[PDB]
DNA sequence: CCGACAACGCATCAGC
DNA sequence: GCTGATGCGG
DNA sequence: GTCGG
């Protein structure tokens, strides 16, 4: 990927003006836009040099290419400059890097008043458990985390989940599961034999293993959990007299077996590889998502869902290669 | 011109 | 009390 | 905000 020298300027422009969009004026599709002008740009390997330029990327249109003009020619943009120095927009904008705080919740925080981290602890009672957690956490949930403590990470939850019934398949996705040299959290797909997606299963095969996780004091904090989805906080031990580690984010989910690899393959990505899947799956007369891959009838009746039992197989129902998951940047 | 821009689990709100 | 809608997240 | 039927 291109230098942040080449574009920086402009994709960190479009990175602020996606999050006010987001956050303040609570347009999402404006939102996106911006981030995929951002992400288009950033791979361009060259120095733009005016807006007509970045007009012919997918995803750069009119309005940024005007946007562009202005900052190539002032270095900045005036309503980026006006917003910036908004107490009220910054404020909204700001709050909503606490895990919980949505576009809604900051918008009421600031028509009240709480405006920073500091009124935020000191109106715990107008906070809801999820949002205690995020206030409590929020430095730790914005370090990320080098491979080598997701590596100990992992040993951890397989250790305690095979402990807790050796037929449980527990698989770390996310960029961690291609290699990525940090992640911003850990994601674990869990399964089991007795769990399949047409029969029960005794509703309690994800609460079994989050209790082990607490047991061991590596699970400290639930932001939700459900029969299926579990989301929280995890720790590390800290070593003798040594820095105690930062509490990371960590997610479990249960998936049926007969869907566990449809759930692997798109919860480790990237993002991108998953488009492009996706895509050259239905030039084949297949579609792809999360839970599984069916056919398409001649108008697009798409039967019943295809027999995984591996991601391989997935990838041999379009004729394409199985590719390890170090290669599926895109 | 103007609709799409994903579909979903959990926590919590809105309203009967 | 329950049902559906909304906020939030990844 | 951008795309495309
Ligand atoms: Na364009
Ligand atoms: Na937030």
């Amino acid at each position: 990927a291109p230098q942040e020298t080449l574009n920086g300027g402009i994709t960190d422009m479009l990175t602020e003006l996606a999050n006010f969009e987001k956050n303040v004026s609570q347009a999402i599709h404006k939102y996106n836009a911006y981030r995929k002008a951002a992400s288009v740009i950033a791979k361009y390997p060259h120095k733009i040099k005016s807006g007509a330029e970045a007009k012919k990327l997918p995803g750069v249109g009119t309005k940024i290419a005007e946007k562009i003009d202005e900052f190539l020619a002032t270095g900045k943009l005036r309503k980026l400059e006006k917003i910036r120095q908004d107490d009220t927009s910054s404020s909204i904008n700001f709050l909503t890097r606490v895990s919980g705080i949505g576009p809604s919740a900051a918008r009421k925080f600031v028509d009240e008043g709480i405006k920073t981290l500091e009124d935020l602890r000191k109106n715990e009672d107008k906070l809801n458990h999820h949002q205690r957690i995020g206030l409590k956490y929020f430095g730790d949930f914005e370090k990320r985390i080098p491979r080598e403590e997701m590596l100990q990470m992992q040993d951890i939850v397989l250790n305690e989940v095979k402990k807790v019934d050796s037929e449980y398949i527990a698989t770390v996705c996310g960029s961690f599961r291609r290699g990525a040299e940090s992640s911003g959290d850990m994601d674990v797909l869990l399964t089991h034999p007795s769990f399949t997606s047409e029969s029960t299963k005794q509703p309690k095969l994800l609460h079994q293993v989050v209790e082990q996780l607490q047991k061991v004091h590596f699970i400290t904090d639930t932001l939700s959990k459900g029969e299926t989805k579990f989301m929280g906080v995890c720790q590390l031990p800290s070593k003798n007299d040594e820095k105690e580690y930062p509490h990371r984010r960590i997610d479990i989910r249960l998936i049926p077996k007969d869907q566990y690899y449809c759930g692997v393959l798109y919860f480790t990505g990237s993002d991108i590889f998953n488009k492009n899947m996706r895509a050259h799956a239905l030039e084949k007369g297949f579609t792809i998502n999360e839970y599984t891959i069916r056919p398409l009838g001649v108008t697009g009746v798409a039967g019943e869902p295809l027999p995984v039992d591996s991601e391989k197989d997935i990838f041999d129902y379009i004729q394409w290669k199985y590719r390890e998951p170090k290669d599926r940047s895109e």
